[PDB]
């Protein structure tokens, strides 16, 4: 009564050592972080999977085992391969659903870092929306006209950096992501600050040219 024994102990040992490592509460706080823990529970499932097989054998032998046994022994060990199966099924569930959360995470991270670009963006086009200098001559006329021409350039550059978040939002929304709330928030302000830029620079592409 060893070999068997000294498995199901390292079996169980492995499953209680498993299910806490993916029972845990840490939340990425950063894309890095949020890579770094999809990475590891990539790995707990390979662990998962490596385990399944020897899992059976010692599932279907501790049957064999304790039938028609009688002593408190095999009684006794006999619940304690009920809690096997438990831990086991429990574990994989618990994966599953560790793995649903950490994928939000990756996507609200991925979102957060895009969605910062396209404030950041916005912010400078506010910037230049916000004043027009008076050409004090030909020469600053002339430059002034110019400079605000590459201002359009960027903008139109920067179109996509601006409007990526908005459409990764969206669709984390759509997926019923977690941080719904704060993602909703941010989608819209982007949205609604780059039509008020594109607007007032409407605007200020006249002002430029009939003044």
């Amino acid at each position: 009564e060893q070999a068997f024994l000294q498995d199901l102990d390292d079996f169980q040992a492995w499953l209680s050592i498993t299910q806490k490592a993916v029972a845990s509460e840490d939340m990425p706080e950063s894309l890095p972080e949020a890579e770094q823990l999809l990475q590891q529970h990539a790995g707990i499932k390979d662990e998962i999977d490596g385990h399944q097989d020897s899992y059976q054998r010692v599932k279907e032998s501790g049957e064999k085992v304790i039938q028609g046994q009688t002593d408190p022994e095999y009684l006794l060990l006999g619940q304690r391969l009920e809690g096997l199966d438990t831990g086991w099924d429990a574990l994989g569930r618990m994966w599953e659903s560790r793995s649903h959360t950490l994928a939000q995470c990756l996507g609200f991270q991925e979102f957060q870092k895009d969605a910062k670009q396209a404030e950041a963006i916005l912010s400078n086009q506010e910037y230049t929306l916000a004043h027009l200098e008076p050409p004090d001559s030909l020469e600053a006329a002339e430059a002034g006209i110019r400079k605000f021409e590459d201002f359009l350039g960027s903008m139109e550059n920067n179109r996509d950096k601006v409007l990526s978040p908005v459409d990764s939002g969206n669709k984390l929304v759509a997926e019923g992501n977690l941080y719904s709330d704060k993602i909703k928030e941010k989608v819209q302000l982007i949205e609604d600050r780059h039509r008020k830029n594109n607007e007032k620079a409407q605007e200020a592409s006249v002002l430029l040219r009939d003044n």
